[PDB]
């Protein structure tokens, strides 16, 4: 699966993440591949915050996911 994720810039970036992961790994995943810490990437899904031991099967999402990523006040 992929998913999408408003961050940046580059109209909105495309996540290559199944929905079996782990928030953990998927946070991971997205500030791999944004080039970021995790100190700085900030998953949200749907306006709930994460418990990072938690599956995407319960967390469950496809396109609708995009969970977007917010920072501000943290870094610098």
């Amino acid at each position: 699966m992929q998913i999408f994720v408003k961050t940046l810039t580059g109209k909105t970036i495309t996540l290559e993440v199944e929905p079996s992961d782990t928030i953990e790994n998927v946070k991971a995943k997205i500030q791999d591949k944004e080039g970021i810490p995790p100190d700085q990437q900030r998953l949200i899904f749907a306006g709930k915050q994460l418990e990072d031991g938690r599956t995407l099967s319960d967390y469950n999402i496809q396109k609708e996911s995009t969970l977007h990523l917010v920072l501000r006040l943290r870094g610098g």
